[PDB]
């Protein structure tokens, strides 16, 4: 089968949680 | 409704990256070695 | 030396565009 | 509309995202 490094998994996590705390403030402003 | 949608597109935003992250988190117990 | 099964990068990308395009929407929205 | 802007920064950060993906992509291994 084909493999990829997997410390991919890693980074791609760390960005999506930050993205993440963008979104939750941004909606949490116009609830404000 | 303008505030509503924007609202409601963020929401689902949210719920699509919350589904994404479940994905990885899944993904992070299948490494292997080689 | 670690690895994951690359069919599971290529979710990932997919899932990535999907919100990208969501995004996109969002500020066209606004336009 | 900072909102429309901050989402232009997340945007941003999906297109650095899927940019290190795909570079990745190019370095697949096969067992």
């Amino acid at each position: 089968s084909y493999y990829i490094d997997a410390d991919l998994l890693r980074e791609i996590k760390q960005h999506l949680k930050q993205q993440q705390e963008g979104l939750s403030h941004l909606i949490s402003i116009i609830k404000d």
